[PDB]
């Protein structure tokens, strides 16, 4: 059972289960059927049976014709096709993992994407982050190009702090419905789980979102005791906690495009109908690529706008060293508030003492905090939060320095699910709660530290 | 006719004519038919011909369903689809252009590509664009990349300097083939229509060198009077000089992919093969895009190079300007070597002269300059080539300063058409050159001597 409780710990990879918009069939490296989901018959006329192997007069030549490239294929196997079965039209989407073929079934309901179509959509989409050299003005734009083109009545991009919580940096809605922009949540509100499998799969759609789940028997694979694993899986199922959350939000479809730097979950795109909606294979597709043309893009950017602050702030200290080091009156040198020290780490208020003479630049918290050290006398470093009236506070030994930052930043069944919901419940996590010190703000702090403790005079 | 003369000059977007591994219909806004190949019965059951409409029974209705498409259409259209016709199995790539609609008429040789597999052959390729920050090492892999997915007999990257000329900068062959790494050729090679084409084209294919072409009547279009752009045609025919080049070069088989930056052709790579060679438009159609996203990568890629030379460039100046301006004997000042005027231009030889003092670094001269500048007594700036001992030469008053470039830089029917011939006849456009004085170096000897236009005392 799924609790708010049990929230963080839950395996969304093995659910066992599957979205209906679809059907799936696994099989074993020898293609013989392992497990189906049980609306196959309603979808297909097959009655896929564990121990049978699909026959050309049920699924096609088409379909087995691909299969057979998959089974005597070496690498991860992905591939795809676009047959017609009894009823319907399909796009029949195949993959291989762990040991294991899945042949998801999903519905085709269009004419044909030309192979032309299909890339003018990859194009015209990655033209759009191109254009821009400011990671912000990109996120807005694409927002925008995204809806123009799915239609979703709500397309938003969320960007993700260090610590994995997350902000909504950009939005393109229909104007009925709230605005979403500077919207905060916690990193609680997408699990670890959810998060490594975004990395892995840059794409998620859910087509309806009170969907009553379709599963597949044997929910355990015999071959090897353990459940199956549907990351990569396309109707693999959604967590019915995110599935209750969203209709609190009253929401009805989902898809999202992942952006990824490191090996990391930088944010992604998250597009919302008030209605069901199912964007095609195809069209998914074109994201697809979009998503890795994207999150590089994103990662040289970023990794050039951080570069240089990191220099700008470098280039600081040195400078301060030289100055310093090069004059005899460092109480002069160190404290103005232009070669201020207060100029190196990013703060609120900043602290220069050496001998018995003290300046409080932007002094009492001062007092009792050079005596908590008191039970640490060979400390020649400092750092904290939460904590007088400043709870930042990191301090260095040479005569001492300190940085300080105050923190004046910024129906329906269970308890926190909601958009305004999961504000308020990062909030009160944030209040004991200065801007963390940057692994950056460490260093520098360090080498000023190290850098005075050359001044011989 | 075409000669040596005359290919300075040559409309190679208006042939008349494409190459036969297709065929090309050419048809109004109505659609009805206003050119054809001449191998349209050859190729297909059809005689088209100027007035006819197409009809089911001649094109499939696949094709006359495109097509409509296309005449209701408002934009740019462009498309393809994939009929069974007489004969063989085809791919039908549309387009309109001015006011005229293209149907390429392509033979397919091979099985549906998925779109899956479509999908992972761009993304496969992207991903060798962005594991590198290198401009250099970047190319050297995609080049490598390109070699194992199309099988091109060899697989190279052009790199274009700002003087039109072009360098030979990434490589991977079939070894029995000589190598040209390091290879330049002038802008010559490569005429202004060529260039500007392959920016507006991403992709060229040609198939069979020494293809004897095939012609499009009415080479003429009645409707305008002038004849057919075939700037976007895939079949569009090649220039006989070109071809009458491979050749010499030995070379029945091409295709180039296109990395634009700014407006302008930046580098390109060109695939050769020693036997004829076709690679099918969906797979074109995966490069095309890739060609998108190179093209963006290296554009920023580029861009923060030059941004840093730039601002480097630019701090020292800044540097020697408050070193001077805040110092008191500038001969020397201006002179530690280290400070020197050579370390802010890149030359082989610089000086400082003021009242009559001298410093050769890296005299006599300085009395014949100053005496060539006798007939242009009020010029402050000058800058030359090709010229005592050096072709190179700009020269700033405040006193005065010049920084110095020597220049040790480094069958057929017609003579120049050969790699070693085109090189040959680069020597000469660049035996009495030096390496020519950049916007930058103009800026800096400029904004140079405006700062020390401020030295007063
Ligand atoms: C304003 C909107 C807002 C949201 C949507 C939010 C939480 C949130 N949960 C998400 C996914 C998810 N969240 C969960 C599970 C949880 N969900 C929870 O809220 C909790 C507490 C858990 C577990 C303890 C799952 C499973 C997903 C992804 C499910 C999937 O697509 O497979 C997403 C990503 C997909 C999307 O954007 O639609 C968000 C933004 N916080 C917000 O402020
Ligand atoms: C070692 C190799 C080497 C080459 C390939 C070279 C010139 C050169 N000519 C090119 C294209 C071309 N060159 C021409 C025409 C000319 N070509 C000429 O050399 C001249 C003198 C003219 C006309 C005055 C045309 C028309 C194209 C492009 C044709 C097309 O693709 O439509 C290309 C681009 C396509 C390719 O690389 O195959 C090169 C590199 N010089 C060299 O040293």
């Amino acid at each position: 059972p799924v609790t708010l409780a049990n929230c963080e710990d839950e395996p969304i990879h093995v659910p066992g289960a599957i979205q209906p918009h679809g059907a799936l069939v696994t099989l074993r490296a020898d293609g013989m059927v392992l497990a189906a989901s049980e609306n196959i018959q309603a979808l297909l006329g097959f009655v896929a049976s564990p121990g049978s192997y699909l026959t050309q007069e049920q699924v096609g030549p088409e379909v087995l014709r691909m299969l057979e490239e998959g089974l005597t294929g070496n690498g991860p196997w992905s591939n795809s096709v676009e047959t017609r079965i009894g009823e319907h039209l399909f796009d029949v989407i195949g993959h291989s993992y762990k040991e294991v073929f899945y042949l998801e079934f999903e519905i085709r309901t269009a004419d044909t994407l030309s192979i032309t179509s299909f890339t003018l959509n990859a194009q015209r989409i990655i033209a759009q982050v191109q254009l821009h050299n400011d990671t912000a003005s990109l996120l807005s734009n694409v927002t925008d190009e995204l809806r123009r083109m799915t239609g979703y009545d709500r397309v938003m991009a969320y960007r993700f702090r260090h610590d994995d919580s997350g902000e909504v940096v950009a939005e393109s809605r229909r104007e009925d419905l709230e605005s979403y922009l500077g919207l905060r949540y916690p990193a609680s509100d997408i699990p670890a789980q959810a998060r490594r499998l975004y990395i892995q799969n840059p794409i998620r759609l859910i087509a309806d979102v009170a969907y009553t789940p379709m599963r597949v028997f044997p929910a355990l694979n015999p071959e090897t005791n353990e459940s199956f694993d549907l990351s990569y899986s396309v109707l693999r199922s959604v967590s019915p906690i995110h599935c209750e959350y969203l209709t609190n939000m009253g929401v009805r479809a989902s898809m999202s495009i992942s952006i990824v730097v490191g090996g990391k979950l930088w944010g992604l795109f998250s597009c919302h109908h008030m209605s069901p909606k199912l964007i095609p294979y195809p069209v998914r597709m074109s994201f697809q690529i979009f998503s890795q043309v994207c999150s590089a893009i994103v990662e040289r950017l970023e990794q050039g706008r951080i570069a240089e602050l990191l220099r700008v702030s470098t280039e600081r200290r040195l400078a301060l060293a030289r100055r310093a080091r090069d004059a005899d009156d460092l109480f002069g040198a160190l404290a103005h508030p232009d070669d201020g020290i207060a100029a190196l780490i990013p703060c609120d208020g900043a602290l220069v003492m050496l001998g018995g003479r003290t300046l409080s630049i932007r002094e009492r918290q001062a007092g009792n905090v050079l005596q908590r050290l008191q039970r640490d006398p060979e400390r020649d470093i400092y750092h904290t939060d939460n904590w007088g009236d400043c709870c930042g506070v990191l301090a260095i030994r040479f005569g001492w320095i300190f940085w300080f930052r105050h923190e004046e930043v910024h129906g329906p069944s269970g308890p926190r699910l909601t958009p305004r919901g999961s504000f308020e419940a990062w909030e009160e996590v944030v209040r004991g709660h200065s801007t963390p010190w940057s692994e950056t703000d460490l260093a520098i702090a360090e080498k000023l530290r190290l850098d005075l403790m050359e001044l011989c005079l």
